[PDB]
């Protein structure tokens, strides 16, 4: 019955409070989601000034409840199963040869709006590495993510690596490890192993002066 709340276009609110090597910042996202086609469209704004971080390193963090799960697979969609009460999403992102992000989020319905409220902390970052030194190009190379059930936590697990391009032409790796647990006590769908594929498209609003990011994503479940 959680499948219910994603039939049409659901509005999205994204809130993130970040602290990276003491750099406190905050992002506010607004958009809509069409889970039946797997289309995500959001505009994020820095309510703090220029981000101390490259925008691309925050994509992973800024709502897989909107993935498109084929009909032949709808019994593996943990993300909508745990709604409206939502799920907690925790990640550890370790940028090779640099610092590490640790995220905690609550993905929850709040009235008509699906909300993802995140708290992020990052430590041991090189004051001028690829991240804090803003050496990462403004683009994103996705990557499949392997969903797995973790039934002792009544939730799901996944680890995956992301490659961000470097101005240098190098590649800054980011090792993701992901835990998700339901917030409510209701029963959830625990899935067999499957994948979530994504194509992200990063862009800018020419009329927006604040540090911002316009994000378009098409997400599909498959596997395999």
């Amino acid at each position: 019955k959680g499948e219910e709340l994603f039939t049409g276009v659901v509005p999205i609110l994204v809130e993130l409070d970040g602290d990276v090597n003491g750099h406190k910042f905050s992002v506010r996202g607004e958009g809509e989601g069409d889970a039946t086609n797997g289309k995500l469209t959001l505009k994020f704004i820095s309510t703090t000034g220029k981000l101390p971080v490259p925008w691309p390193t925050l994509v992973t963090t800024l709502v897989q409840s909107f993935s498109r799960y084929p009909d032949h697979m709808k019994r593996h969609d943990f993300f909508k199963s745990a709604m409206p009460e939502g799920y907690v999403q925790e990640r550890t992102i370790s940028f090779k040869d640099d610092g590490t992000y640790k995220t905690r989020a609550e993905v929850k319905f709040e009235g008509d709006t699906l909300v993802n409220r995140i708290e992020l902390k990052g430590i041991d970052f090189k004051e001028d590495g690829n991240i804090l030194g803003h050496k990462l190009e403004y683009n994103f190379n996705d990557h499949q993510v392997y969903i797995t059930a973790d039934k002792q936590k009544n939730g799901i697990k996944a680890n995956f690596k992301i490659r961000h391009n470097v101005e240098d032409g190098s590649v800054q790796l980011a090792d993701h490890y992901q835990q998700n647990t339901p917030i409510g006590d209701g029963p959830v769908l625990l899935p067999d192993n499957h994948y979530l594929f994504t194509t992200s498209t990063l862009s800018k609003d020419p009329n927006e002066k604040r540090d911002h990011m316009v994000l378009l994503e098409f997400v599909t479940a498959a596997g395999i």
